[PDB]
């Protein structure tokens, strides 16, 4: 096309940033309080609204199909306790989960357990915390309302399931610790925050304190168990032995990792509770790691314990003399879950972003993994005394799956508890992988692809994502969208992790930030190399989106190879990294970035910067960004900048300029699902409509 378009306008303004006159012709839309940039977003929305109006039709369809899929039912992991199948569901119209039990595996109709919908007419508390007993007569679970301790938290049975005369009153951030047929601890404060002679304004809930608790007796019965009196600035929990003739006690210093041990005995069911707390035997006083218990065996206990090892090493611990012994030194990854049943530890490590399950016994060590699909795990219940085990992967097309088993022979054993379904899926006709390939100097990247049982080729339209980043990793998880591009169009997904998230955590932050990260960027461009070499698809046509910083990054590799790619996509991205710290919260990513007046950082920023590297007469692809036109989170000064330079700069080379926008009123409030879906809606039709998708006829 030869059109017209608005005549984006510049000016003279040039701010000489470090003795360097960079034209700056755009000061208009730094503001957007002016008429101009107003003027200029509506002509952006005009003209891509003019663009889709005769695709608008397949636009809808895609839409409504999208939107299809945000109504799901969803369970969770069971429960075999006492005979019964406890588990979770959900039926999608409600906020809350439910909890109810079946009498075997194949039930047909459950019976409700719980429901914490009902009991207030707000409906808005939900089960913050749970714990079950010895005897299995009663589940301990908080009510939590609102946030605020002003809370009602109540108690149903199982063998009747009324509801109890008892409430415990003035607790936040419980972790409720049950013994036989007595009682539980839980935390609460001392004062109970009485109103009157009250202030601070619940701020740190000074002097954290752990007392007991016995059903049926008034609140004024219990027997305090711990209190750090000389650091109240603190909070600690509690937890009991397998045994349950023993307490144990975790403490933590604000939101440090850092962790101390110490261990308790518990007085005997023949005395009742003790008058004094006893003797907290102390094994570790200081300020390392992190610890976490996860079983124990008469004189030994085993934790999960981040002491001298990121990666989430398990050692155990012996008290009667202190001497210790190490069982699984920490592997090449890092920790997800945890557990300790009858002679096994079953565990799960995140490698390569997905998690591998292995069983380890008594005497050989070895990590004995199982042929689990491609995911992670997202829930976790394990019982000692339970031979039964199980727990759920999730995944891009895996929305959710819940397995379980025994600890005999976990080959066979392995079977699908439950599936979650959404309307239009049949799972193994997508296939996930993961391969590696080389990078732009020899180090081994990972790539996810899905894709379907061979059934795509050089013609078929293939899109990355990546957002690579602030030591966050995309983890494999399920979203709709992903669905629609799977199931409606015939395309394949491959997502990669480029240098710079958590994939591999620090280190790999320090392989892709600050002065380091360039070649970030020129890695992720040899990835669109390796994937049409090796066959899946053409680069005569394939599809990038991403977001914020990958937002960014899908910009940047317009540099390296501008004219390789066909269309590119970015969301909510930094788009500008001379006005970086100037303005909102972006400067708080310093440690990404960096000043644009320190020398060393601006020179490494200045050859790289999308603003000052588009470049006419070259061959670009179809760039779309999208942006909220008040969004606190990347100001989008930014992307208006892009688009305008670009508009009117290179006409009639590849392109064209695409700027969808979120222009309303009334921003400072919360965000309906009604935005999110229709801009995913608009982002999905155009991907589907450049890089030739073939939709399901």
């Amino acid at each position: 096309m030869r059109s017209v378009y608005p005549l984006a306008r510049r000016s003279m303004a040039a701010y000489t940033m470090h003795n360097m006159t960079v034209p700056e012709p755009y000061d208009y839309l730094e503001d957007p309080e002016n008429p101009e940039t107003k003027t200029f977003v509506n002509e952006q929305n005009a003209f891509f609204e003019e663009y889709f109006a005769s695709e608008a039709e397949l636009r809808k369809k895609i839409f409504e199909s999208i939107s299809n899929s945000q109504d799901y039912p969803r369970t969770s992991n069971p429960s075999y306790i006492n005979g019964h199948y406890y588990y979770y569901h959900n039926s999608g119209l409600q906020n809350q989960s439910v909890l109810m039990r079946a009498m075997s595996l194949t039930d047909t109709a459950p019976s409700i357990f719980l429901d914490p919908n009902s009991m207030s007419s707000d409906g808005t508390t939900a089960l913050k915390a749970t714990a079950w007993s010895e005897d299995e007569s009663m589940l301990a679970y908080s009510l939590s309302d609102k946030g605020s301790d002003w809370q009602r938290i109540h108690v149903r049975r199982a063998d009747t399931v009324e509801d109890t005369s008892d409430v415990i009153e003035w607790a936040k951030f419980t972790a409720i610790a049950w013994w036989h047929n007595l009682g539980f601890f839980y935390t609460r404060y001392p004062a109970l925050q009485g109103d009157v002679d009250k202030g601070a304004e619940t701020d740190a809930a000074q002097d954290a304190f752990i007392c007991f608790h016995r059903i049926g007796r008034p609140q004024d019965e219990d027997v305090v168990i711990l209190s750090v009196p000389e650091h109240p600035q603190w909070n600690m929990g509690a937890s009991v032995s397998d045994c349950h003739s023993y307490v144990i006690v975790v403490l933590f210093d604000g939101c440090e990792p850092h962790n101390l041990v110490w261990v308790a005995e518990l007085p005997s069911v023949e005395k009742g509770l003790g008058s004094e707390p006893l003797v907290f035997k102390k094994l570790v006083n200081e300020f390392a790691g992190r610890y976490t218990y996860l079983g124990n065996e008469g004189s030994t206990f085993y934790f999960v314990t981040t002491r001298d090892a990121p990666r989430k090493k398990i050692v155990s611990i012996d008290i009667h003399t202190g001497q210790e012994t190490v069982i699984v030194e920490q592997q090449r990854s890092v920790l997800s879950q945890a557990a300790l049943v009858k002679k096994t530890l079953l565990l799960a490590y995140l490698e390569d972003v997905k998690d591998v399950f292995y069983y380890c016994r008594l005497e050989d060590p070895t990590l004995n993994a199982i042929p689990l699909p491609i995911g992670t795990i997202t829930s976790f219940f394990s019982d000692r005394k339970k031979d039964f085990v199980s727990f759920k992967i999730t995944s891009f097309l895996l929305p959710g799956r819940s397995f379980f088993l025994d600890i005999n022979d976990p080959q066979s054993s392995l079977r699908v508890f439950k599936d979650d379904t959404v309307e239009g899926l049949l799972v193994d006709d997508f296939v996930t992988e993961q391969t590696f390939y080389n990078s732009s100097d020899g180090v081994r990247i990972p790539m996810f692809i899905v894709y379907r049982k061979g059934s795509v080729s050089s013609e078929s339209p293939l899109l990355l994502y990546g957002y690579g980043g602030f030591n966050i990793p995309l983890t494999p998880a399920f979203s709709s969208s992903r669905m629609v591009f799977l199931r409606d169009l015939g395309g394949v997904l491959a997502v990669l992790n480029i240098r710079g998230g958590g994939e591999y955590g620090e280190e790999w932050h320090d392989a892709g930030r600050r002065a380091c990260k360039q070649n970030c960027f020129t890695d992720f461009i040899e990835g669109a190399k390796f994937l049409h070499r090796q066959g899946y698809g053409s680069p005569q046509t394939t599809a990038i989106m991403g977001g914020s910083n990958g937002g960014l990054l899908v910009a940047a590799v317009a540099n390296q190879a501008p004219e390789l790619f066909r269309c590119v996509v970015c969301r909510v991205g930094v788009l500008d990294m001379y006005k970086f710290h100037k303005f909102t919260i972006g400067h708080a990513w310093k440690s990404d970035y960096g000043d644009p007046e320190k020398e060393e950082d601006f020179r490494v920023l200045q050859q790289y910067s999308p603003l000052h590297n588009i470049k006419s007469g070259i061959k670009y692809p179809a760039i779309l960004v999208v942006t909220g036109d008040h969004d606190d989170r990347v100001v989008p000064l930014h992307s208006l900048k892009y688009v305008a330079t670009l508009q009117h700069m290179n006409p009639n080379e590849g392109g064209p300029f695409l700027a969808r926008i979120e222009v309303a009123a009334g921003h400072g409030a919360g965000k309906p699902t009604s935005k999110i879906l229709r801009e995913a809606g608009d982002i999905y039709t155009f991907i589907a409509k450049n890089i030739n998708a073939s939709w399901k006829e």
